[PDB]
C-alpha cells in the first residue's frame, strides 16, 4: 500500500475516511450548503457538480468551485461530475466533461478529481496525466446502478484503473440480493489483499448494501460516504452514525 | 420460520437479540455479577456454568441459577455448560453434563438450555425431548476454535441441529483470515435464503470476525453476544457499543 495524503488526511490507513457530498443548484445554494456543513464532522468534501444548474459555463463552474474552496480552505476537496451515464443527475458531452475537469485541475481549486473509467481510453489517459502534472489526485470511478457484476469482473475493473494511473480506484454497484453484497465484499477483499498497491473505495448501494459502507476497515475500502441531511446515493446513512460505527469497528 | 418467543422476546424477528454471559466462580460471585448485570442493557442472559467452580454439586448449581433468576425475574435465562471439548473452562463427564442440564430443565429456573450437537445423537435427542416436555427451549450448538469449516459443512451442521429438534441452531467458528469471515457470512445467508425453518445464531470469533457479530440483521443471525466487562469468547465487544451498532444497522 502506498497511501494518498491530502491536507494531512491519510487515505489508505487506519479508519476509513468519511466523504460527504455537497449538492446545490447555484452559488447561493452552494454557499448555504457549505455553511450548514460546518456543523457536520467528515474528512473529505465532494462537490457533486452534476447537481449544479449552470454546468455549461466553465466560468460558472469554476466560480462555484472557488466559493467551496474558500468556504472550506482546510478540507480535502474532491471535484465530481457524475454523469447521467453512471447514475448522476444530468448528461454531459465527453468533450465538455474533459473541459470542466481540466479547468478544475489547472485552477488549483481542488485536491482530487473523479474521472469515470468508461469515459474513453484517450480521454482518461490524458486527464490522468493532466491531473498528475498539476498535483491533483484521481479517484477513477465506475458505477452500476442496476446490478452487481461478478467478483472477477469487478476485480479486473479495479486493476484496470490502477494500471491507468488512478490514485484511488473506486467502484459502486447495486445489489439485487444479499448474495450480491457478499460478492462486492469478496471482490473488495481480493483486490485489496492481492492486487492493490494503493487505496481503493468500494460500495454496494441501497439499504441491502449498507454493511459495505460500514465494514471498509475489515474488507479493504479506504473511504465511505455519509449523508449530512440528503444522501448523494442510495444507502448512505447519517454521517454521525457512520462515524460511530467506524470508531467502534476501529477500536474493537 | 418458527420463531422462539421467551418472556415476550421474539427471537428470529427484528434486530438480533443481545446475549451477555455471566461468569462467576462461586455463589457469592454469581450473586454479585447478577446484581451488577441488572443495569446493563441486553435481551438474554446466558449463565456460563462451566466457569462455576462448584459444578460438583447439583445443589450448588441450582442455587446459583436461583440467585440469577431472583435478580432478573423477567429476563430470558439461558443455561450453558460449554464443554472443554468446545472451548469451555473445564471437563466433566457426559453423564454429569446431561444431569446438570436435566436438573436445569426440570427446575423451572431457566427458559433455555444450550446443548452441544456432537454430544451424541441419542443423548441429544433425549435431552431435547426432556427440555420440550418441560417448556424449555434448546439452543443447539457447535464450535470450531481452530479454524473455519467450509460454508457447506457449516450449513450441514445447522441443518443437522434442525433435524435433531433444536429450537435455535448455533455455530461459532474461528477465522484464520478475513476471507474466512466471509465464509461464515455466506453460510449464514444460505440458511436465511434456503433453510429458514427456525432462527439460527452464527458468529466468526476474534477481532477479524467482529463484523459477523454486528451484521446479523443483514445475513440472518438471530442473536449476538456482547461483553459486560470481560468477554466470554474472543471477539465480543462492549455490550453498549454492540447495541449502538445494531440499532444503526436496523434503522439504516
Ligand atoms: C463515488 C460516488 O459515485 C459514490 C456514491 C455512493 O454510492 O455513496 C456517492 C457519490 O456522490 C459519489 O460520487
Ligand atoms: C454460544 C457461545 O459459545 C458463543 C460465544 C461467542 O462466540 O460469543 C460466547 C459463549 O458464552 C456462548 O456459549
Amino acid at each position: 500500500m502506498k497511501t494518498v495524503t491530502v491536507k494531512n488526511l491519510i487515505i489508505g490507513e487506519g479508519m476509513p475516511k468519511i466523504i460527504v457530498s455537497l449538492m446545490g443548484r447555484d452559488i447561493n445554494s452552494v454557499k448555504a450548503e457549505a455553511l450548514a456543513y460546518r456543523e457536520a464532522t467528515f474528512d473529505i468534501l465532494e462537490w457533486r457538480v452534476d447537481h449544479f444548474m449552470d454546468i455549461a459555463s466553465t466560468q460558472s463552474v469554476l466560480t462555484a468551485a472557488r466559493v467551496i474552496r474558500d468556504a472550506m480552505p482546510d478540507i480535502p476537496l474532491l471535484f465530481t461530475f457524475r454523469s447521467a451515464k453512471e447514475g448522476g443527475e444530468q448528461t454531459i458531452t465527453t468533450q465538455h466533461y474533459l473541459t470542466l475537469n481540466r479547468a478544475a485541475i489547472d485552477s488549483g481549486l481542488v485536491d482530487m478529481i473523479d474521472l469515470e473509467l468508461f469515459t474513453g481510453d484517450a480521454d482518461v489517459k490524458a486527464t490522468v496525466d493532466y491531473a498528475h502534472a498539476h498535483n491533483v489526485y484521481v479517484v477513477m470511478s465506475n458505477h452500476d446502478f442496476h446490478q452487481t457484476p461478478s467478483a472477477e469482473e469487478m476485480v479486473l475493473r479495479l486493476r484496470k484503473m490502477q494500471a491507468l494511473g488512478a490514485d484511488i480506484p473506486k467502484i459502486a454497484v447495486m445489489p439485487q440480493s444479499k448474495h450480491d453484497v457478499l460478492t462486492l465484499l469478496t471482490a473488495t477483499l481480493e483486490m485489496q489483499q492481492h492486487y492493490a498497491d494503493r487505496p481503493v473505495i468500494t460500495m454496494s448501494m441501497a439499504k441491502e448494501g449498507v454493511i459495505s459502507r460500514l465494514a471498509g476497515e475489515v474488507f479493504g475500502s479506504a473511504a465511505t460516504f455519509g449523508a449530512v441531511k440528503q444522501a448523494s446515493a442510495p444507502g448512505q446513512i447519517a454521517v454521525n452514525d457512520l462515524r460511530s460505527v467506524l470508531m467502534i469497528l476501529h477500536n474493537a
